[PDB]
DNA sequence: TGGCATAGATATCGCACGTCTATTATCCTCAGCGCAATCAGCTGTGACTACCT
């Protein structure tokens, strides 16, 4: 199942990179989460949103 | 005959409009101290009586 499901459909949308950790959009994150540049620079993009780990 | 503009048809993302339980320091109460005019006992003074001369 994890083999099949890996980032399979590969959705561009906007609403579902939102509450969705295999994308972890940085606006789509909260007031105490935060993502780490370090360790994600690039993985993905969505009409100009970045895409991080 | 064929290139493609121009609008019909349709969602689509952003801005804005509703709830919800807590990223962290209160509000009264009783016991413990204090302050100011009586009242009573320690100590001083006079009245009464013992003892050395």
């Amino acid at each position: 199942f994890q083999a099949k499901h890996m980032d399979q459909p590969l959705p561009t949308a906007i609403g579902l990179y939102k509450n969705h950790p295999l994308y972890a959009l940085k606006r789509h994150l909260l007031k105490y989460e935060a993502i780490y540049p370090e360790t994600a620079a690039i993985l993905g993009y969505c009409r100009g949103e970045a895409v991080y780990s």
